[PDB]
């Protein structure tokens, strides 16, 4: 392992300007220290590349289960919240709070996605009652409030050109412009067919040197659970059009989380049994697969960014995948060199 939190963690960011790894998660059991924060690993080629806790920021009761990263604002939902924090460096790291807003208001309420737009003027939010709700940044004024989906919202993305995508338990997988639907994807549409699939993860990626290059990606699984799985898919979408352009089955086990590298090169994907794949995103094409790589539920991943201070720490490599699970763990997965 690269790093062992004090606590299960739930979400990971790789910020390319510091070189800052970011994990986060909460529900740890201890007696003094730190039962939910979000901690911030320098890391440093040394000998193979190696983490380092550089803060520890406590959340105090609040586990946060997701973030977003613009510039040096962090958002992190915790709880039914979002909250804001500024970062900077210096070696030291200044961690300042800002505001925080309640994004989801159900009987048992909780934030399960949340993303910035290009420029990082505006938030999207998306939880267990089925509303988006976007927020300007770094004030948290509240822009727009919609329903989205009649059940929870799994994922969202805002994509190029303004347009939002939203999953849900609904079965649907909606575009959006503003408050207003574009369209759906339409997939999920036999006799007998044993489940219906439900949309679990959306991501745009901008596929390099590609002249049909603009890709919107979702991952779709079994609604129900059943003795025997079916096979989870990972789509490829026409970004602009939303024509499903591959389908590629990957696997029975369930995926519970998706990345696309900033470059928009490579996916990365995790599963509830802890598995970890990282695909080329034109082709669909696996790379690399370790199954159970984790113990449990790997609960996000994300690539060692192509730009900024990651060149440096990636060296020969072609590129690295970071997973984080409810063990605790933070993984390392590099791709051979060429």
């Amino acid at each position: 392992e690269l790093y062992r939190a004090p606590f299960p963690l739930y979400a990971l960011q790789v910020d390319p300007s510091t070189g800052l790894l970011i994990a986060a998660g909460g529900g740890g059991a201890a007696k003094t220290g730190i039962k939910n924060g979000v901690h911030f690993l320098q890391l440093e080629l040394i000998n193979r590349l190696s983490a380092s806790l550089l803060h520890s920021h406590d959340t105090e009761t609040r586990a946060t289960m997701n973030l977003a990263l613009a510039g040096d604002i962090l958002a992190a939902g915790q709880d039914a919240h979002c909250q804001l924090l500024r970062f900077q460096a210096h070696l030291e790291l200044r961690v300042e709070n800002l505001q925080a807003v309640q994004t989801d208001f159900s009987s048992d309420p909780l934030q399960k996605v949340v993303c910035f737009n290009h420029d990082n003027t505006l938030l999207a939010t998306g939880g267990t009652d089925g509303y988006v709700r976007v927020w300007k940044v770094p004030s948290l004024e509240k822009v727009l409030e919609f329903k989205a989906h009649e059940g929870e919202i799994e994922d969202l993305a805002l994509g190029p050109d303004g347009k939002l995508v939203t999953v849900g338990r609904d079965l649907k997988a909606s575009v959006w412009q503003k408050d207003q639907l574009v369209t759906q994807l339409h997939w999920q549409e036999p006799t007998f067919s044993s489940t219906p699939y439900r949309y679990q993860a959306c991501r745009f990626g901008q596929v390099p040197d590609q002249p049909a290059g603009l890709r919107l990606f979702t991952v779709q699984i079994p609604h129900k659970r059943l003795r025997q799985p079916p096979p989870c898919y990972l789509t490829a979408w026409d970004g602009s059009n939303f024509l499903p352009l591959r389908t590629k089955s990957c696997g029975h086990e369930v995926v519970s989380c998706l990345d696309v590298s900033e470059s928009g090169t490579f996916l990365g994907l995790g599963t509830v049994t802890g598995s970890v794949a990282i695909y080329i995103a034109f082709s669909l094409q696996c790379l690399y697969y370790v199954r159970e790589a984790h113990g449990i539920v790997v609960t996000d991943v994300a690539f060692l960014p192509e730009k900024g201070r990651g060149p440096e720490l990636l060296g020969s490599h072609e590129t690295a995948l970071f997973s984080v699970a409810v063990d605790s763990r933070c993984q390392l997965h590099l791709l051979p060199s060429r």
